[PDB]
């Protein structure tokens, strides 16, 4: 009634770019009430997404679990497998991974029981998501590995390869360069690195064919991350180096950084020490600037590192003791964790960090209009 009004102008404000207003008229909108309850789970899946995109994942699972249930109750099948997907991702990023499963689960076989194609893609690539999650939750979310993050990220690996073939049968493109992306990780990290240099490869040929604004940036990065890990350290240089032009155009201070991280240790492993010493310090200078103390920890232990591969005594000597300082910071040093003498080269890698970006969630939608 008024109830879909104040929804509509809820759908209109959020499509528009502003969330809050949006929720603000979904909340009296759920507030005055329907008897339209397909529309009210419409209501309730719109307020869960929203919340989600403010990172307000609380209400985000509380308002996904409202839908679920009136879907449930209606015997809305379709209703319930979209819900159970947003339910899925949002216990992802709670961390509840077992229940993410469950219901991501859910999604795609309903999904498949209705017989529809897209929605069983899209289950399929949550699935590969959250086994990605999973994979990394364990330890050091790096390329290296006991059992549990083996069958986790080869189970990551799977479901990423049906989602593929399926959408590559459909004929989706965005889609299969997703996909490509974040197989490309699950390889990276798995240790199937060639696999990986193929896939992101891929993903790069799409990202290409539809001109994608800061997420060419990332195929770059993880292109970068391969050859790192293969030993064409040269070729990697050059595309950190156009992934920073990016960023510092886009006026993001983050991959900025990350971008001049990367490339000091590049060179640096390119034995080009100086150009390395620019580098890090350039990605020291943004670190502090944004109270990211950790980053300034890992820039004061590069550069301490660099320095005295350079002949330079004192500066290794000052930046080595702040990042003593630092580590005692962000924990204890009874045990001295923070200690690690072994320098970064072709026999190392482990030694230091390389960001890797993958893609993003493909959520569920329900709509008035």
């Amino acid at each position: 009634a008024s109830c879909l009004e104040l929804a509509l102008e809820g759908e209109r404000l959020c499509k528009s770019g502003d969330c809050r207003a949006g929720v603000s008229f979904f909340e009296a909108a759920v507030q005055v009430g329907t008897e339209d309850l397909k529309t009210l789970s419409a209501i309730y899946s719109q307020l869960g997404n929203a919340y989600f995109y403010l990172h307000d994942y609380a209400k985000a699972l509380e308002y996904h679990h409202h839908d679920l249930t009136l879907a449930r109750t209606i015997g809305d099948q379709l209703g319930e497998a979209k819900a159970s997907g947003n339910l899925g991702n949002t216990l992802k990023v709670l961390g509840n991974f077992d229940e993410a499963i469950v219901c991501c689960q859910r999604h795609l076989d309903i999904s498949r029981e209705l017989n529809d194609k897209v929605g069983e893609a899209r289950a399929l690539y949550n699935l590969g998501n959250v086994y990605h999650a999973k994979g990394k939750s364990f330890g050091c979310p790096g390329p290296q590995f006991p059992e549990e993050v083996r069958d986790a990220l080869q189970a990551a690996v799977d479901f990423y390869e049906e989602n593929l073939s399926l959408v590559t049968a459909l004929g989706d493109r965005a889609a299969q360069g997703r996909a490509f992306g974040n197989l490309g990780n699950t390889h990276y990290l798995l240790g199937n690195f060639r696999d990986a240099v193929i896939a992101h490869e891929q993903r790069l040929l799409i990202a290409k064919e539809f001109g994608d604004k800061a997420a060419e940036r990332r195929a770059y990065s993880n292109l970068g991350n391969a050859y790192i890990f293969l030993g064409e350290f040269e070729t990697a240089s050059e595309y950190y180096k156009k992934t920073l032009l990016l960023a510092r155009q886009l006026k993001d201070r983050a991959v900025e950084a990350q971008s001049c991280y990367s490339l000091g240790n590049t060179y640096t492993l390119l034995q080009d020490y100086e150009k390395a010493i620019d580098y890090h310090l350039k990605h020291l200078a943004i670190a502090q600037e944004l109270n990211d103390r950790i980053g300034e920890g890992r820039a004061c232990w590069s550069l301490g590192n660099a320095y005295t591969a350079l002949g330079n005594h004192d500066q290794a000597m000052h930046f080595a003791e702040k990042h003593l300082e630092i580590s005692r910071e962000v924990g204890d040093q009874r045990n001295a964790s923070y200690l690690k003498t072994q320098v970064l080269s072709p026999d190392s890698l482990f030694t230091a960090k390389f960001v890797a970006y993958n893609e993003e969630e493909e959520e569920e939608d329900c709509s008035l209009a």
